[PDB]
């Protein structure tokens, strides 16, 4: 769910998830995808095509199981698609994380910004 | 959409929207709904089950006509969905306005992964 991604993304980056990765670039938020502005925007972009994979399950309300032990983010579910849900939602928390030194403020929006097109997952 | 939205919590509250009501609490803004904080985050909470039961247009990129007429938000649309949207949004802007005296700034940009479950809709 998203209360599962919003944590992991806060471990992973240790910002607020909301603020910095609700409304940035054309894939970061809840606008769907666009052409990415920069690595972070990118990191959404896959997070959203990694919830298109998905089968059967609610990226947004299926809650899951997972370790935050050593301060690292492990998927213990039980569920191939909650299972499969997870990876998704890690793999964006950590890929926020690695593409910090490249964070742009600027690409944060309050409405829907100027994106060019994303090609099919 | 978005933009109708954030308008009419312009108007209501005076308040930027964006700013105030962005990333508020458990349930303004992006991040779907936790139990709500104050009254202002219970506004966002009953906004967002208002949008649930919105048949056939999407609350975040559909546009709809108002009017603002002696200061007060009159939905004009003629489609039920975007007329049924445009009252949700009224709703929200007002209830907003409403619990100003209790906004709490410390929740401004709150931390989701903070919030409790939300009571379903």
């Amino acid at each position: 769910s998203l209360f599962e991604l919003g944590k992991m993304i806060l471990q992973e980056t240790g910002k607020n998830p909301a603020k910095s990765y609700g409304a940035y670039g054309c894939n970061c938020g809840v606008l769907g995808r666009g052409k990415p502005k920069d690595a972070t925007d990118r990191c959404c972009y896959v997070h959203k095509c990694c919830y298109k994979k998905l089968t059967g399950c609610d990226q947004k309300k299926d809650r899951y199981s997972y370790s935050w032990k050593d301060k690292t983010i492990v998927c213990g579910e039980n569920n191939p698609c909650l299972k499969e849900l997870c990876e998704c939602d890690k793999a964006v928390a950590i890929c926020l994380r690695e593409n910090l030194n490249t964070y742009n403020k600027k690409y944060r929006y309050h409405l829907k910004p100027l994106c060019k097109k994303a090609d099919a997952c």
